[PDB]
């Protein structure tokens, strides 16, 4: 680090030291970011951790709908984040006239949304996932056909794990940064014959395909653990390298493709520092929406365990 963002960091360690904040990230901030964070892991860890931390307020680094998700899981802290506008495009492609017009059009078929999803989406879901619990919370589900949105390379994933009917909606909710091209495999399969390669379940399909390992950044995080492999290439957003070179310094990771997530780059050191500062922008949700989306919250909970 150099001389001028030393000061910041230093002075974001204080404050939040001074103030009783924790600081939660997602693993696509920047390594600066994650390097202050206190704990920096992927949706569903960070949703795990929001119900077990014990300060009263939390500084949170990432994009709106896993803000909003800690603050629904702790209605009575302050959440604040440094960005506001940092957010995930598939979110504005689904909305609740869209669910209600899918309900009816199938009706007696369970709502399954990916937290990639406003918060208000989250009041009309049956139940809530992320990318690393998809699959068993989908499959723990009585029945054989599920509405599933926003993102559809997920729900494909998903029912090619549980043979069940995945109606997704809308017809191309996609992240566009995991939209990496399968000739970037064989590209890597002739440079590195011995590396393994692991991709996001939003990745499409002919990507998904060609890799070895498929998971959430939480899920990659942990094949180093029982893959002896010297050389992993990754498949996730650039963040995750650093993230992953830190923590197994004596393996190569090496990007499938340059992929940024612009949206999680919003958030900076500087505005970072100034969120400490003013003890804004606080993360605030209409009481109803808090009572309503919390219960596909904890049943995605109550369906791994
Ligand atoms: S990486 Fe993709 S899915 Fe994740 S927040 Fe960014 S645009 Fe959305
Ligand atoms: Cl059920
Ligand atoms: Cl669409
Ligand atoms: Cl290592
Ligand atoms: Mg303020």
């Amino acid at each position: 680090m150099h001389h001028h963002h030393h000061h910041m960091v230093d002075e974001i360690l204080k404050l939040k030291k001074e103030k009783g904040y924790i600081i939660l990230a997602h693993n696509y901030q920047i390594p600066e970011l994650q390097d202050i964070a206190d704990f920096v892991g992927d949706s569903l860890q960070l949703a795990r951790k929001a119900m077990e931390l014990s300060e009263k307020k939390i500084l949170f680094l990432g994009v709106d709908f896993m803000a909003e998700l800690v603050k629904i899981l702790n209605p009575d802290k302050k959440v604040i984040v440094p960005d506001r506008s940092a957010t995930c495009p598939m979110l504005n492609r689904l909305t609740p006239e869209i669910i209600r017009e899918y309900r009816e059009k199938f009706p007696d078929a369970p709502v399954v949304l990916y937290v990639n999803s406003t918060s208000e989406c989250k009041t009309l879901a049956d139940v809530i996932c992320t990318s690393a619990n998809a699959v068993e919370v989908v499959k723990k589900l009585d029945s054989s056909v599920v509405i599933f949105g926003p993102d559809r390379n997920l729900g494909e994933y998903v029912a090619e794990k549980t043979g069940k009917k995945v109606i997704t909606i809308p017809e191309n909710g996609h992240c566009p940064v995991h939209q990496f091209n399968a000739e970037s495999i064989d590209a890597v399969r002739k440079k590195y014959p011995d590396a393994k390669v692991i991709v996001h379940p939003e990745c499409p399909k002919p990507v998904r395909d060609k890799a070895d390992y498929v998971g959430s950044t939480g899920q990659m995080e942990k094949i180093p653990e029982r893959d002896p492999s010297r050389i992993f290439v990754i498949g996730t957003e650039i963040g995750m390298i650093h993230k992953l070179k830190k923590k197994f310094p004596d393996r190569e990771f090496v990007p499938l493709e340059m992929a940024v997530c612009v949206n999680m780059k919003k958030n900076t050191l500087e505005n970072t520092l100034h969120a400490l500062q003013t003890e804004s922008f606080e993360v605030i949700l209409p009481k109803e929406v808090i009572e309503k989306a919390k219960k596909p919250i904890l049943r995605m909970f109550e369906l791994m365990g």
